[PDB]
């Protein structure tokens, strides 16, 4: 038990398509913080908890597969959820709030400390410093700028560094001090606009899906990548207006190398995208899930490949990806995006360990 | 028992936010067309079934729920999902039906017939059948023109006549033969516009939150109804293209008498709004919004009004339904749109009763 010899918390994750448990062992610096930041256990489950029945058997059910084989005990923990409960009002968030808190005092082998609903920027924080924690640009001054996205279910962040700015809202920007460095950062996290949110406005959009894909209203995919981020676009920049919020700010805050977490790590991992060294273009994306979804015959590509659930969907993503980073941030299409390996298991939820505090 | 004397069905309206059981008992014209439809029993449950974890507990529960108490069993069983299910692929919804099949199978009484997902053209037509069945304008011609909209919680119908266009889809358009009259009618249905998915795109829109509402990313509500309207219509318009598939077919095919069902019905007949004759024009909906939600403090009316669970979202739903019905359908402002009264629990499942067959 290495909790024995070293710091230990868990931290999940409870995401908009489903929980990620993390037990995390750590030593700290002579301020306290925390180095050393090694995962000791993982476990995922599914649905999003915000998504299943409130009543007291079925958070018990959920809870209890989340939690009840891990190798270890007696520890803290901090249960935070994202976009998925940030969809529902408070008086509904409190009915699975309340259930959860009885849950953990009915037992003994966890020690709740926080369970709570945590805003988009508090998310977009933890995101940036969850990546550049694993990048080891944390502990000195950097000299490139790194911005980080992470491409969740229900929101999408963005973060990035932006010296302090009083014409913009205070929500949107964080003053970050961390090992001794003061780091000032532009956060920013559109609800709606996570993958399955997104979707469900463009489901009976022939472009967005392979040839012959059965649309539900009957109609058959007609698939065509640029057709298809036109669409989302339109969501994008007429609906959210996510050019005109951020690209004006990453004009006069460059940034030197994207990073992304979230969806976009497995869809460029897949079996049907083809990247190396863990990084993509737009232009590439675009263009691969142009040529080897959109345009294909849906039976003959769902032969093919018939063990990815998300196949159906690669035509709508690729697109979706290209319209979020190019057309909503002003990303160019040739510009690298680094993506984490999804093997890595890396959520925000390392953020949490480095930083406890909250909006 | 009404079954003994008169044919009985069960149809089970499952929607996207919960699913209504009807048991109607009838007699038959000359035909054996349907006639003397009367609901013996009426049940609804939340949340809807495509929300619901697809596995055997969880399934098994809610169909006790819905179905256990009902007090006439041996009748045949239609169970027919509409847009939360639609938001699923085809192997997703497959586990549902599954799982149902072998429920209705471990009981001898109930005679499932069909369980299956229906399309939103499909629904169209029943919620035309529905409301026109209840006016009884099917058995004989009619001289005025009756159009019908069904305001779900995942996707919204419109339907209305219209003569045979071989320059529209046939999906939009359907020849129904009823009571020995032939009905030509458009129908659509708009997938991710029905109130629960538009509005995961505009919970940070303070123009459609009481003021000070708490918005889910730490900013505050400040009302406007005419701006959360205009938002509302980006989505209708310069994403759906609401205003350009259907405006130019009312235009050449006006409609005479509005009927709506749907959630409409419910808001109108709230206490917060105040409406006569089970009747509304958008421009009262719209100033009624505004002024009683969009503009209050929402402390303030949260405390006047405690009762009402949809209270937070009326100031959205205001803006929301004259955006779609004035900005996307075209239809005038001071246009009357007759809602059906909550109480009489009419939805589509009456069509079903008249119309056996599906596209
Ligand atoms: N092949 C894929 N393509 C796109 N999105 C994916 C894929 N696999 C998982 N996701 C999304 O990635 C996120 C993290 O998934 P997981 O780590 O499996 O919980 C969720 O929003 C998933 O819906
Ligand atoms: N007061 C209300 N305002 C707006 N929508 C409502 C209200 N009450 C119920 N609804 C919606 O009306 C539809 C039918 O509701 P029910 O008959 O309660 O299943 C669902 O989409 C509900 O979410
Ligand atoms: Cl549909
Ligand atoms: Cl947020
Ligand atoms: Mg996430
Ligand atoms: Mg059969
Ligand atoms: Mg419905």
């Amino acid at each position: 038990n290495p909790c024995e010899k070293h710091s230990c918390i868990a931290v999940i994750d409870a995401g908009s398509t489903g929980s990620r448990l993390h037990i995390y062992s750590y030593d700290t610096d002579d301020t306290n913080t925390p180095i050393h930041i090694e995962e000791i256990w993982n476990k995922k489950i599914k649905p999003g908890f915000a998504s299943i029945q409130p009543n007291s058997v079925t958070i018990d059910a959920y809870l209890t597969m989340l939690l009840a084989d891990a190798p270890i005990h007696n520890i803290p923990v901090y249960f935070y959820a994202t976009a998925g409960m940030r969809l529902l009002p408070q008086s509904q968030q409190k009915k699975y709030y309340d259930e959860l808190d009885y849950w953990f005092r009915q037992q003994s082998q966890w020690q709740l400390v926080e369970a709570k609903t945590i805003t988009g920027n508090d998310e977009a924080l933890f995101d940036w410093l969850a990546v550049n924690y694993k990048l080891d640009t944390l502990k000195s001054v950097q000299n490139k700028s790194v911005g980080v996205m992470d491409m969740g279910g229900a929101s999408v962040q963005i973060v990035f560094p932006m010296p302090k700015n009083a014409e913009i809202s205070k929500h949107n920007q964080v003053e970050l001090n961390i090992y001794g460095q003061n780091i000032n950062l532009y956060v920013h996290s559109f609800l709606g606009l996570g993958q399955t949110e997104m979707s469900h406005q463009f489901l009976n959009s022939p472009s967005c899906f392979a040839n012959d894909y059965p649309l539900p209203d009957g109609e058959s995919g007609q698939g065509n990548a640029p057709s298809c981020k036109e669409e989302v676009t339109s969501l994008m920049n007429s609906v959210h207006k996510v050019n005109q919020q951020i690209q004006p700010l990453l004009a006069l805050n460059p940034v030197n190398e994207w990073y992304s977490i979230g969806g976009i790590s497995n869809l460029a991992s897949s079996q049907l995208f083809h990247f190396e060294n863990s990084e993509l273009t737009n232009q590439s994306l675009l263009q691969q899930g142009d040529n080897q979804i959109c345009h294909q015959q849906w039976d003959i590509l769902n032969g093919q490949y018939p063990d990815d659930e998300y196949l159906y969907q690669y035509c709508l993503l690729s697109s979706y990806y290209y319209a979020l980073m190019v057309d909503g941030y002003g990303i160019n299409p040739n510009q690298t995006i680094h993506y984490i390996p999804p093997e890595q298991n890396l959520d925000w939820t390392i953020g949490v360990v480095l930083h406890r505090a909250l909006e």
